């Protein structure tokens, strides 16, 4: 491996200040919607235990606090050290619990990025730790619209998948800015191009060292067909996984990283502004079976 495990300290004179209160994505529905899960503390320990079992070798450097014995200077540079054990020991059953839980979870990557070189296995793993926890929260938060994927829901989800796949810079800006969209924007190149297939293991072996749950749009499409996704949010998470992995792997200045952001925003737009209101419209006129478990 080119990416060796454990810490890779920056060792710089002025270590960056970690803003506890700034969410990684301040526009995330997880921070803007008022939601609470009954018995949130039980949900947290259950969810965190499942994730640790399923992803041991990603979660493992984040379970306990960094060792003061081996890394004493961690405690001089990091103002609010955090771990999964610490999060599990806390009470989040009060009014700001949900967002304090999320900000506590984000500290895991924020601290990691403050202490360690950006391009290191440990940093990319901290990103994935946060991503995966936030995926479970997103699903649970959306219980009341996390309908079973029966035949007609599947057809609707295919429709919006195809629509995203075919989206060009012109289509997206139109949708996202409307009457404020700049003119002369490209209407031939599909932004999804580089997200359709998995990069070859032989041409880019480090991809698979870094990205622990690889996912491509053609695979999401195959999975939807065969019945891998039983609820709407199983499909949504995998879609979000495609673009998020590009944020994990690529440099923030890379054009593919930018396209991943754009396609994430367009996808959220399609789900929130087209797909769910359509399901509701169909439901109100008796045309679709919307159901839970």
């Amino acid at each position: 491996p080119k990416y060796l495990p454990g810490k890779h300290p920056k060792n710089q004179e002025k270590t960056p200040h970690v803003d506890y209160n700034a969410p990684l994505n301040p526009k995330s529905e997880l921070f803007l919607d008022d939601w609470h899960i009954p018995k949130f503390n039980r949900f947290i320990s259950f969810t965190l235990d499942v994730l640790i079992d399923k992803y041991k070798d990603i979660f493992k450097d984040f379970i306990k606090l960094p060792s003061r014995k081996f890394h004493p200077q961690y405690y001089y540079k990091i103002q609010q050290p955090m771990s999964i054990n610490e999060i599990k020991s806390r009470d989040y059953e009060y009014e700001d619990g949900p967002s304090n839980f999320l900000l506590d979870v984000e500290l895991l990557t924020k601290n990691c990025q403050a202490y360690n070189e950006y391009d290191s296995l440990i940093v990319k793993n901290s990103m994935q730790v946060v991503m995966l926890i936030e995926f479970e929260v997103l699903k649970a938060k959306n219980l009341k619209r996390n309908y079973l994927i029966n035949s007609e829901v599947k057809a609707k989800l295919l429709h919006y998948l195809n629509k995203l796949v075919d989206a060009t810079e012109k289509k997206i800006n139109q949708a996202l800015l409307g009457a404020s969209s700049p003119k002369n924007l490209d209407d031939k190149v599909k932004l999804s191009e580089p997200f359709m297939e998995l990069v070859d293991k032989d041409e880019l072996p480090e991809y698979y060292e870094i990205v622990h749950s690889p996912m491509a749009l053609s695979i999401v499409k195959q999975n939807l067909e065969i019945g891998q996704y039983s609820k709407i949010y199983d499909f949504i998470i995998d879609m979000l996984l495609v673009f998020q992995n590009a944020h994990i792997f690529n440099d923030p200045s890379a054009l593919i990283y930018k396209d991943a952001t754009t396609l994430t925003n367009y996808f959220n737009y399609l789900i929130q502004k087209e797909f769910f209101p359509e399901l509701q419209d169909l439901n109100e006129r008796g045309e679709i079976n919307l159901e839970f478990d």
